[PDB]
């Protein structure tokens, strides 16, 4: 007897890890120290789960990993895509959390910042399958997951988006993308892949695995020549303007589906006219804020810390609304796009900015209280 | 040749660690990446030195090793001292920065925060010397360190303290000298006495140094038999009010020196009239802030974060004089306390706060320039 009558799947973004997945030390990502949004919205009676996928890999990577995590079962990135991108088409397998999920039992799913995108795309997948897989196994047999079909309808009753770069950031284009960043970040998941390591970052279908016998100068070896080095299969890329538009080009309104976006403002105009970061602005985000308010485009400037607003008030070609905070957002079809937070920056969405003491946990309790509100509502007026 | 005819010698406080004695990863002491003291006023033609003294020893441990790390020389804290307090006699050897110094040859000395402190003590030591030391000597014979004897002046010029304890502070009575925290700060010295430690905590007089041959259980076995454990000859003892009232009970005001303090504010008034914090405290203060600015006597209630504005402004019960900002600071025997610097807080005034924004860098040289400045007008005024 759950007050929801479909559970609550939150997702989080790009370099977050959860639960059992988590370092010895490491922030909680949903809610911080501020407010624990799993274990509190189920002491209220709510079911709601944290999503655990792919921390570095791409849209799509996640996008399988989050219909496992769902459904239960192996994940099967698919063998056009396997042999096209070149890495492993099987990956890790999952319990599930609904073994039961198909067209009638249908689900929320929220997502803060590079979750919104995994979210869109996994519904994409469902509705209307992936035709280079269609067509793969068309030509050469084998199985196809069930992902990959099309045709499967009224499995998510709603798509909410926190801080999500639906139009990509600057912040992934002049630093997260560059070959320098990327280096970093595979040496990271290459040594978190070494034989006495608990925590699976994401890109272990790329080799990143050591193998119990073998030297770490072997492994070193063998996974400088996997294809994760040169390739735009990862998350880095697809949270470029490119590679979010191109999902943005590949996605459509599902009409049945209630769409929402939250977006956060943690800048301010400096007296030539581009954007600084508050006081407030969790630091690490310092300088990709500057970079980012300093764009050529005006109206690419304000922005949450690595997000600018443009980004994440909606996807450019697709239909939205401006809502109000007190209207129901229960439209379907249409993105819903709720009044800016001033002073959020991109983390204080998920409470982990332990150092600013102007976001309390009960902002926080309230703020995701508000969205199970809005979920009820979706689930009232079906 | 340099602008300043008699050398400025930087003197930093508890848990400061300075130039080749810093860990692999750890702020720059004196100015953080806000203002290079000592590379910047070097560039400028100023002759000055970062002091390297124990970073959790007694004001008078420290005092000996500032000695000694200006003249040159083997520290010796003294028989009678040693055998009073249970530790070694010998000490570290400096190679010293003037080996000529002596009366006649004069220094300029600049606390930071305990520097204050230890910097009193030392000229106490060079005018007056250490009776017990001479007693000791007078009674058995040996040979006494010249920094026992007393008589020794003309030798420092000046004494400036900045947020100086000169009073104590009540961080330290409810925390820093609880039983809980000794053994860890006791603790973190056994550890880094280890045979591969490359960074000296300033204990090891009381046994913190593993022998190359010992395993780490023989070192636990021996030093837990130290008297540290239960000693008031340490730096957490000495910066609680009581610990603080015995140094000003011992020191005297010299004619000759030239006293200024610089004090900063960084708590506001909060309903009940208690202080708290101001946004902007360099976090990990937050709550050393909150003790002090809970007490129940009303003027020991503001705070830079870890001492209060009562305990910095000067030594209670010596001579002193408010003085402006603009007029010279050029009196002899008297503490000219200096206008509260606001928002300032305790490591703002080393340049250390990466994360206040408010406290920009040409601030912090203006700031030390000027201390600069009225150094030179002492010099100019004998
Ligand atoms: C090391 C590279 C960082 C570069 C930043 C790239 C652009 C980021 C845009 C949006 C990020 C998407 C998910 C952000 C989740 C943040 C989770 C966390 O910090 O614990
Ligand atoms: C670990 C125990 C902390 C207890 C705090 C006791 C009160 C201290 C008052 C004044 C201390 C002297 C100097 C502070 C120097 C700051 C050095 C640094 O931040 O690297
Ligand atoms: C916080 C630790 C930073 C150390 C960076 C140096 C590591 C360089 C690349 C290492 C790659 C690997 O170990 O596989
Ligand atoms: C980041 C701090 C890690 C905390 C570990 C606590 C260890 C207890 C005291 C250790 C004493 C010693 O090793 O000599
Ligand atoms: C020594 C442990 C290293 C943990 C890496 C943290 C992963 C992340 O930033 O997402
Ligand atoms: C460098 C610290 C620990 C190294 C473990 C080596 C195990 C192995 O490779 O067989
Ligand atoms: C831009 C600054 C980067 C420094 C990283 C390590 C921080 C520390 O060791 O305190
Ligand atoms: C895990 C400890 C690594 C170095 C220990 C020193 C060994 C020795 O005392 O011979
Ligand atoms: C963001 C914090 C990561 C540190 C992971 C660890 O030290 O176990
Ligand atoms: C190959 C074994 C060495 C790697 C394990 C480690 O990094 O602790
Ligand atoms: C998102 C992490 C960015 C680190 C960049 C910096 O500290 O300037
Ligand atoms: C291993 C690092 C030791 C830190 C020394 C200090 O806190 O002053
Ligand atoms: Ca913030
Ligand atoms: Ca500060
Ligand atoms: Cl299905
Ligand atoms: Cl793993
Ligand atoms: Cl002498
Ligand atoms: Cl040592
Ligand atoms: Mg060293
Ligand atoms: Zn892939
Ligand atoms: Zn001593």
């Amino acid at each position: 007897q759950p007050l929801n009558k479909y559970p609550v799947v939150f997702v989080h973004g790009f370099l977050g890890l959860v639960g059992d997945n988590a370092p010895a030390l490491y922030p909680n990502y949903w809610g911080g120290n501020k407010f624990k949004v799993i274990e509190e919205l189920r002491k209220q009676g709510y079911n709601v789960h944290q999503a655990s996928v792919s921390a570095f890999g791409s849209n799509y990577d996640r996008a399988v990993q989050l219909y496992y995590y769902i459904k239960g079962g192996r994940v099967d990135y698919g063998a056009a895509h396997a042999a096209k991108y070149g890495h492993e088409r099987y990956g890790k397998t999952y319990k599930g959390i609904m073994p039961n999920w198909e067209p009638g039992k249908k689900v929320h799913l929220v997502g803060h910042s590079m979750g919104g995108q995994t979210i869109r795309l996994m519904e994409e997948f469902l509705r209307n399958g992936n035709k280079e897989e269609i067509a793969y196994h068309q030509a050469h047999g084998g199985e196809i997951s069930p992902l990959f079909t099309g045709g499967h309808n009224n499995m998510v009753a709603s798509i909410t988006t926190l801080a999500t770069p639906h139009n990509g950031s600057q912040a992934a284009d002049k630093f997260g993308n560059t070959e320098a960043v990327r280096k970093i970040m595979f040496a990271l998941n290459r040594f978190m892949g070494n034989k006495y390591s608990n925590i699976d970052l994401g890109l272990t279908q790329w080799g990143f695995k050591q193998l119990p016998n073998e030297s770490y100068i072997d492994y070193i070896k063998r996974v400088s020549k996997s294809k994760i080095w040169t390739s735009d299969d990862n998350a880095a890329y697809d949270l470029t303007l490119d590679g979010s538009a191109k999902l943005n080009n590949m996605t459509s309104m599902n009409p049945n589906i209630t769409y929402t976006t939250y977006t956060g403002v943690s800048s301010h105009t400096g007296p030539l006219g581009y954007e600084n970061p508050d006081l407030g602005t969790f630091f690490l985000m310092d300088t990709t804020s500057r970079i980012i308010g300093h764009d050529a485009r005006e109206e690419w400037r304000k922005n949450d810390g690595v997000v600018p607003v443009i980004s994440s008030l909606h996807p450019s070609n697709q239909p939205f609304v401006n809502v109000t905070n007190n209207e129901p957002a229960t439209r379907r079809g249409i993105w819903q796009v709720k009044p800016i937070l001033q002073g959020w920056d991109h983390v204080d969405f998920i409470g982990v900015d332990f150092l600013d003491f102007k976001r309390k946990g009960s902002e926080l309790a309230n703020f995701y209280i508000g969205i199970i509100n809005d979920l009820l509502s979706v689930e009232a007026t079906e």
